């Protein structure tokens, strides 16, 4: 039988209730929080399943959770219900005080679930003002169970309030156990880059091979099925956060939402983005490899490194994210104003069970304050740079992209969890 970490459940559900009751921003008018997971074949990033992973240690498909002021209802298959009895039966657990008692309902396979749906709907109507439900608006899972539930729920005319941003902030600070998972993810990412990827690229360059970016990305995906790069980790606990992104030869997009294209790799500036997800917890790395970079290319690259460390020095508990952003852009404006229009609009983002927290992005508008124990992907780049010495079109335009997994510390500059050496000595390839 799979053990549920009960103490972690009670700590975290208490954090959720504390913030909900505090009633700031999107929490203010919410009468009940309603979270439902359908079929998930692709294991997509979603607040609904991230919340499950946070509370229970595991995603639970075809499962509904209703958080009310004085009760909590979980509805799932008999086997998942049996699993949840570990926290539903409290057995005098001291930690159980900060949240309501749990009622478990069984999802029937061969029978109508109307009776259970009605119980949850009545619980919502009875919770606080019984009018508005907190939801994750982006999440729509397929399958018959979600169809049936949504049909039932939609008849009731509850107002839906998106709570994605406030929940992101609620779960952002990592417990030590979670940080250990993210540290392991970061170390696996670093080992795959150091031992496999960088070597592979140097082989390709030394042999003057023509390799499509897409094919190189596939090779990296295959590499993490090999135990030699996992340092003891069960291979089934390791996944890519996203398909590895390799770009070169004047075609760059510096973001994590695009895949590697089919062009042959140019021995240029080669941007390489990859991250490992270990036991559902994400990490991220970006390195640019440079073949015979000129003095001017090196100058821009070293300035990029300078900006990153300036960012880490500013990313400290209590500081507003936008103020970190402005501090870094101030350095660009002062020292290299010509790069103001070349630099990435975002400098990084909060990272966790979900890879990229859209409300935690480091940009000019973000008002959220940093807290000790939050983890970020800190990413900075320059795009659309011109190489003067370039002749062919693939040589003329280059980009520079750097990123690391970092931890907001107790005091002082943020701590870097990834370990891949980034000096020109390390990422330069000289023919």
């Amino acid at each position: 039988a799979v053990t549920l970490d009960k103490d972690a459940y009670y700590r975290r559900v208490k954090r959720l209730y504390s913030n909900w009751r505090k009633g700031e921003d999107e929490y203010a008018n919410v009468d009940a929080i309603v979270v439902s997971v359908g079929v998930d074949e692709e294991i997509v990033y979603a607040k609904s399943t991230a919340l499950q992973t946070w509370l229970f240690g595991y995603e639970l498909t075809d499962t509904i959770m209703v958080f009310c002021d004085d009760k909590i209802i979980f509805m799932a298959s008999k086997k998942k219900v049996e699993f949840l009895k570990q926290i539903a039966n409290t057995k005098g657990n001291e930690n159980a005080n900060g949240a309501p008692a749990i009622t478990l309902l069984i999802r029937e396979k061969n029978e109508s679930n109307k009776s259970s749906f009605d119980k949850m709907i009545e619980a919502i109507k009875e919770s606080k003002n019984g009018k508005k439900i907190g939801v994750f608006s982006k999440d729509k899972f397929p399958g018959e169970f979600m169809k049936s539930w949504n049909d039932c729920l939609n008849k009731e005319g509850f107002d839906k309030i998106d709570i994605s941003a406030v929940v992101a902030y609620t779960i952002a600070v990592k417990e030590d156990g979670e940080l250990n998972l993210m540290k392991k993810a970061a170390s696996i990412t670093s080992e795959v880059f150091n031992k496999f990827f960088k070597e592979r690229v140097m082989e390709i360059v030394d042999a003057d091979e023509k390799v499509r970016h897409s094919k190189l990305a596939e090779s990296v995906e295959k590499a993490i099925e090999e135990k030699k790069y996992l340092a003891g980790a069960d291979p089934s606990t390791v996944e890519m956060c996203y398909p590895p992104i390799i770009q070169s030869g004047g075609n760059y997009n510096l973001k994590f939402s695009v895949v590697s294209d089919k062009n042959h790799m140019h021995f240029g500036a080669i941007t390489c983005a990859m991250g490992i997800r270990f036991k559902s917890y994400c990490s991220n790395l970006v390195r640019t490899l440079m073949v015979d970079p000129s003095q001017e290319v090196q100058e821009n690259y070293n300035f990029l490194l300078q900006l990153q460390e300036e960012l880490l020095k500013e990313l400290r508990h209590g500081v507003k994210i936008c103020d970190v952003y402005n501090a870094v852009m101030d350095v660009v404006k002062k020292q290299k104003p010509e790069l103001l229009n070349k630099i990435t609009k975002n400098l990084g983002f909060g990272m966790g069970i979900e890879f990229r927290e859209g409300s935690l992005v480091i940009n000019s508008k973000n008002q959220y304050k940093l807290k000790k124990g939050m983890v970020f992907s800190i990413n900075l780049g320059f795009s659309d740079l011109t190489n003067k010495e370039g002749k062919k079109p693939e040589e003329k335009t280059y980009a520079l992209f750097i990123g690391d997994t970092v931890l907001v510390d107790e005091d002082g500059p943020a701590t870097v969890l990834t370990s891949v050496k980034k000096k020109v000595k390390n990422v330069g390839i000289f023919l």
